[PDB]
């Protein structure tokens, strides 16, 4: 199926075009994924200079098709079944007591490369808040994602919270609303409701002088 496109190591390209409170920025990312292990490694670069938001706030936006679905679950892997034509992924992300991101992405194969091409629009942020003021720690608290079928849109939806550590204490909440719809006309497996579990690790490359994020991620269904 589309699952057959994921039995090996797959190069990943990520491209993001963003505007948060008028700060226009661009992120490009490259790496690879191996769904057999649910493993992702990726380096992101802010190609327009300094990133105007903290890197952790972009993690969820910057490929759930790479999750390890155990054999008894492969039947519900909407994300792979939509390949290679892919799927649109849309989110609104509300930052508590601050602004919100609206994102639209196409995830699809371009040849042998899995590509995630994103537009991001952030509005109504506080210029001195936790996001625009760079007050978030450079780490991550993952959260499980309850993927639910949305029969009417022949796709899936989800809603989940991410907690971002604020420097010196406390947590900045990011309330995620998500929906995904297939791009192709093919047959697509609408899944039974289930969770995706993710563990992310953020680091830096000591040889990289541009504003950047190295990201290691494992994701598995259950």
């Amino acid at each position: 199926k589309g699952e057959e496109l994921f039995t090996g190591v797959v190069p990943i390209l990520v491209e993001l075009d963003g505007d948060v409170n008028g700060h226009k920025f661009s992120v490009s990312g490259e790496g690879e994924g191996d769904a057999t292990y649910g493993k992702l490694t990726l380096k992101f670069i802010c190609t327009t200079g300094k990133l105007p938001v903290p890197w952790p706030t972009l993690v969820t936006t910057l490929v759930q098709c790479f999750s390890r679905y155990p054999d008894h679950m492969k039947r519900h892997d909407f994300f792979k079944s939509a390949m290679p034509e892919g799927y649109v992924q849309e989110r609104t992300i509300f930052f508590k007591d601050d602004g919100n991101y609206k994102t639209r992405a196409e995830v699809k194969f371009e040849g042998d490369t899995l590509v995630n091409r994103i537009e991001l629009k952030g509005i109504d942020f506080k210029e001195d808040g936790n996001i625009l003021g760079h007050k978030l720690e450079y780490n991550y608290n993952d959260h499980q994602v309850y993927i639910m079928a949305d029969k009417q849109k022949n796709g899936i939806k989800a809603n989940f919270k991410i907690r971002h550590n604020i420097e010196d204490g406390g947590v900045q909440l990011a309330d995620h609303y998500q929906q995904n719809t297939p791009i192709g006309d093919g047959p697509v497996l609408l899944p039974d409701n289930h969770y995706l579990f993710t563990t992310s690790t953020l680091s830096k490359d000591p040889n990289e002088k541009r504003d950047h994020m190295v990201l290691l991620e494992f994701v598995t269904a259950d």
